[PDB]
């Protein structure tokens, strides 16, 4: 069978907490009053929810309501518990309230309003400094949630809200997040295809916080190289092929050997043999102003097959790429 793995950091953080912190199945949801909110307009739709701008009529505050499509009570409890545990943490979206439609019995999460600028219009405006700044802000949220025993498991641009005028950022959509427990075998069917870590793609279930760091690396690559998505796979199998064409097959097969991973036979046809590419092949006159030795060194240290060898969030924050950001923040 596969070789076990443990997180290098924050390994036992949940074991040391009271059971109630992580044992979300036992959480009792306190429902507020749906009549306190009036819906104003629809903001967006997902697979599993619809998001509206609303007003809290008790105090006239603008709020956001995420009405859940039908999902298991345990998964709703998980998201609520995680949001409550992380409330007040750096750059974490604040859950303000939880309500039910009395007739249709559908649950709705009520959040703080963030004045988001279209992240699909915000990447053509981003300077080198801006990317470093916002990356640092995301790392603060990830170090925090990891330190609190939580993997986000769905890091990607859609789940980062930015109020550019206020240089404000929030990490949202905790619906896939999970508590880290040493030894636990997780579902690999998480995250968007383009952001999935090698561990997911090869079906290695004993993963950890380091998944988030792969996803972050994918984001960074897409931003500095102006190539969204960076690893553009056609399906989950081809996704690993696209990664292998960059990181190379030698390190991939080393990873599978180290963890005694049983690779789906389907892969044997399509993976082939690929050299590890230098990052210089993605640099061009359009993106060169975003790319530095520091950026490439940092990126290289996020995008590793071996989850254990990726930078931690706290290590990433200490990287020379962020020296200018750190100097200004005091
Ligand atoms: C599906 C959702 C992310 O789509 C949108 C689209 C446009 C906009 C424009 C503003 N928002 C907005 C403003 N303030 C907060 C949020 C929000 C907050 C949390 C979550 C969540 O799940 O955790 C989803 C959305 N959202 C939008 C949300």
């Amino acid at each position: 069978g596969p070789v076990p793995s443990r997180a290098r950091v924050y390994t036992d953080v949940n074991t040391h907490r009271p059971r109630e912190y992580w044992d979300y199945e036992s959480h009792v949801v306190e429902w507020g009053n749906q009549d306190d909110y009036q819906l104003v307009r629809k903001l967006g739709r997902g697979k599993y929810s619809e998001v509206f701008e609303a007003i809290n009529i008790t105090n006239n505050e603008k709020v956001v309501v995420k009405i859940l499509k039908p999902v298991k009570k345990k998964k709703i409890k998980r998201e609520i518990k995680i949001l409550e545990n992380l409330r007040g943490g750096p750059n974490i979206i604040t859950l303000a309230d939880i309500v039910k439609d009395p007739v249709s019995r559908t649950p709705a999460l009520v959040f703080e309003h963030v004045n988001n600028t279209d992240f699909k219009q915000l990447y053509q405006t981003l300077t080198d400094y801006d990317i470093r700044f916002y990356m640092y802000e995301i790392l603060k949220a990830l170090d925090y949630c990891h330190s609190m025993g939580i993997m986000h498991r769905d890091v990607k641009p859609h789940n980062v809200m930015i109020d550019h005028e206020h240089r404000k950022l929030r990490l949202i959509d905790w619906g896939l997040a999970e508590f880290y427990h040493p030894g636990q075998e997780y579902n690999v069917r998480v995250a968007s295809r383009y952001f999935k870590g090698p561990e997911l793609l090869v079906d290695y279930q004993m993963y950890d916080y380091s998944l988030d760091m792969w996803s972050l690396g994918c984001m960074l690559a897409s931003m500095i190289f102006r190539k969204e998505p960076f690893f553009h796979g056609h399906d989950n199998y081809d996704q690993l092929v696209r990664i292998a064409k960059v990181l190379g097959t030698e390190d991939l097969y080393d990873y599978i050997d180290k963890y005694n991973i049983e690779l789906d036979p389907r892969f044997n046809d399509i993976l082939g043999r690929h050299s590890r590419k230098r990052w210089e092949r993605f640099v061009h006159s359009e993106n060169q102003h975003l790319v530095s030795p520091e950026a490439l060194d940092f990126l290289d240290k996020l995008l590793r097959y071996d989850h254990q060898s990726r930078l931690t969030a706290r290590e990433a924050m200490e990287h020379p790429y962020f020296y200018t950001v750190v100097k200004d923040q005091a």
